[PDB]
Parts: C-alpha cells; structure tokens; sequence
C-alpha cells in the first residue's frame, strides 16, 4: 500500500471499507478485472451517497491516480469527497 494513501484510508472504519468494497465490486467482473472506468467512478461514489462534480472527478483522477481506477485509488477518492459535505 502506498504510504501517502495509507493515511487517507485511516479515516475509514473497517465497516466503511467493507461497504465501499461491496459497491465497487458491482462495477467490475472481479474474476478478471481490478479496475473500474473513470465513467463508473462517479457511479460508485453516488451509490455510496457522494455527489462529486464532473470537474472534481477529473481533478481527483489527475492528483490521485498512480482512464482507470483501482480499489485503493477509489478509497482515497471517497475519503477526499467525504470532506466536502455541507
Ligand atoms: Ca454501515
Ligand atoms: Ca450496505
Ligand atoms: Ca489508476
């Protein structure tokens, strides 16, 4: 696990991590694929109750990505988005 991320992910409970995994898993054929598309990224975040804007998703992809998102990248993007609630 990349150390920078390791600390973003420390904001999440084991229960949150499991929930987020369950949502993410809807959007991949896990028996052969580890990544969702950038199009699916907003869909999984919205499944989880987040509302990222289109320009935010691109900004996060630019800053977080290591057209695809794996599970740990997705966790970091969820942690970022959870901090913009009002
Ligand atoms: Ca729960
Ligand atoms: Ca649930
Ligand atoms: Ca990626």
């Amino acid at each position: 696990m990349d150390d920078i991320y390791k600390a973003a992910v420390e904001q999440l409970t084991e229960e949150q991590k499991n929930e987020f995994k369950a949502a993410f898993d809807i959007f991949v054929l896990g028996a052969e694929d580890g990544c969702i598309s950038t199009k699916e990224l907003g869909k999984v975040m919205r499944m989880l109750g987040q509302n990222p804007t289109p320009e935010e998703l691109q900004e996060m992809i630019d800053e977080v990505d290591e057209g695809t998102v794996d599970f740990d990248e997705f966790l970091v993007m969820m942690v970022r988005c959870m901090k913009d609630d009002s």
